[PDB]
């Protein structure tokens, strides 16, 4: 219904530092509830934002900048999207702030159970710190921050709590990468959208058999919308030249498979864990929840067109050509500002490979689940619930094989905190003789990453029917994190598990 590409897209502002000097920088960001129209012809919508934004305000810092965030929450004591009490005296919103790809401090990390209520009047059990630090002490790159909180992230992060934060390292600059007014993040995240304007979160599945709880956590989410910045369908004036795109997938289940419409390319720069070895030029590429793509697109020989940014992925179904085909639009009507001094080398960073890493562990995973008592899929890592005693114990400074059995239907975009890794290969299995008998015949040879997955990852594709196998060095920092499924319907019930990096 909505008309497409009638709003500009917006921009965040970068978020100014409360304190700042050569020793640190101090941010403080509050939540709050707040309503902004997410469309030219819609009532203003009410959002839980960082600081009253959506998306947040972008956090802009150097490798290495010595970084206190302050996240802190000021929303209503009750939530406004459908709490299932179920699946988990405490309060009922509960927030906590995780920096994803952050290089961090597990104390800083945004544990699910280090959740805050108001003024941080009650506090999870393994809360330790109002004020988050982040060393910045990895490679540049995109990360994004959101809500964390156990049980209740699908709603959190659905309610509009994400923001962009860009890691620029200095010894970059050389390659001469579009900068400044030519490097825009693009966070897409699919809604439903009432009449009246306020958001949609079903409350139940469809068929809700009289067995289900009310409210009751449904497997996915697919919304009938797409945002980006936080406009539906947007479009965006841009300058016939070069321009480099932070695209982050903030969707809570829903992945997207991107195209221009004019046939034109992609150069893809960067992945989760910063700039590839090698530019890759695409013609499509997929974006799982919390994948992000660091890409250029040359807008040079289009002066004049509308592009469609436009999408082949479907969400329980296939696309509608006239909705969620469409992400955006970009026009490329804007008189230069100055000439176009922007580069896109192919030769970018040292591989991945340059490292040689004695391999101390091999762990098996499974993708499972089991059913509660009212008939729902729970999801399960290794048919473990989050509150089973740790498995998965890596040493300091060690680097592990794991590999990721999934017998099940669909693709799980599997991320692992702190770390980011390197992608061995993918091989397909028989899926049938795997839940017969807990044995594993590989139907076909192993396949190394395409060129897009030949740097470093935090957030990976596992298939369905495949044996995924990656390589993760852990540190430098030791303690308490996690790794879990990130499509948030099913992190939050259940699959996610602790991960302890131990000290020997
Ligand atoms: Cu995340
Ligand atoms: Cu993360
Ligand atoms: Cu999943
Ligand atoms: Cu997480």
């Amino acid at each position: 219904t909505l008309e497409k590409f009638v709003d500009a897209l917006p921009i965040p502002d970068t978020l100014k530092p409360v304190q700042q000097s050569k020793e640190k920088t101090y941010y403080e960001v509050t939540m709050e509830e707040c309503t902004h129209q997410l469309h030219r012809d819609l009532p203003p919508t009410r959002l839980w934002g960082y600081n009253g934004l959506f998306p947040g305000p972008t956090i802009e810092v150097k490798r290495n900048e010595n970084v206190y965030v302050k996240w802190m929450n000021n929303l209503p004591s009750t939530h406004f999207l459908p709490i299932d009490h179920t699946i988990h005296e405490e309060p009922e919103v509960k927030t906590v702030v995780h920096l994803h790809g952050g290089v961090t401090p597990d104390d800083s990390d945004g544990y699910p159970e280090a959740w805050f209520s108001k003024d941080f009047e009650q506090t999870g059990p393994y809360f330790k710190r109002e004020v988050y630090h982040y060393p910045n002490q990895q490679r540049g790159a995109i990360l994004w921050y959101h809500d964390h909180a156990m049980a209740l992230t699908r709603l959190n992060v659905y309610a509009g709590l994400v923001g962009a934060y860009i890691i620029h390292d200095p010894k970059e600059k050389r390659l001469k990468l579009p900068s400044d007014e030519y490097d825009v993040p693009l966070l897409i995240t699919d809604r439903t959208i009432n009449e009246d304007g306020s958001l949609f979160y079903p409350s139940a599945p469809e068929n809700p058999s009289p067995s289900l709880p009310n409210p009751s956590i449904v497997p996915a989410f697919c919304g009938e919308t797409i945002l980006v910045n936080g406009k539906v369908w947007p479009y965006l004036e841009v300058e016939p030249r070069k321009y480099r795109f932070r695209v982050i997938n903030a969707s809570n289940t829903r992945t997207y498979n991107l195209s221009l419409d004019n046939g034109g390319d992609f150069i893809q720069i960067g992945s989760d864990g910063g700039l590839l070895p090698r530019s890759v030029k695409l013609n499509s590429f997929s974006l799982a929840p919390a994948e992000r793509y660091d890409i250029i697109i040359d807008f040079t020989a289009y002066e004049g067109e509308s592009i469609i940014l436009a999408n082949s992925a479907g969400c329980g179904g296939d696309v509608n050509p006239e909705t969620d085909a469409n992400i955006m639009q970009f026009r490329v009507t804007k008189p230069l500002a100055q000439k176009d001094e922007s580069r896109k080398p192919k030769y970018l960073a040292s591989y991945p490979s340059v490292q040689h890493e004695r391999i101390q562990n091999i762990r098996t995973l499974k993708l499972a689940g089991t059913q509660d008592e009212y008939g729902r899929p729970v999801l399960l890592l290794n048919n473990k619930r989050w509150h089973d005693p740790v498995t998965e114990t890596p040493k300091v400074g060690t680097t592990e094989i794991w590999s990721i059995i999934n017998p099940t239907r669909g693709t799980h975009p599997i991320h692992l905190h702190l770390v980011s890794f390197r992608v061995l290969d993918r091989r397909p299995f028989d899926i049938a003789r795997y839940q017969e008998s807990g044995e594993l015949s590989y139907t076909g040879p192993a396949v190394p990453p395409p060129p897009s997955e030949k740097g470093w990852k935090d957030t990976i594709q596992a298939h369905a029917g495949e044996v995924l196998r990656i390589a993760a060095t852990f540190g430098p920092y030791s303690g308490r994190y996690v790794w879990h499924c990130h499509i948030l319907e099913h992190e939050d019930y259940d699959m996610m598990r602790p991960m302890d990096i131990t000290d020997p």
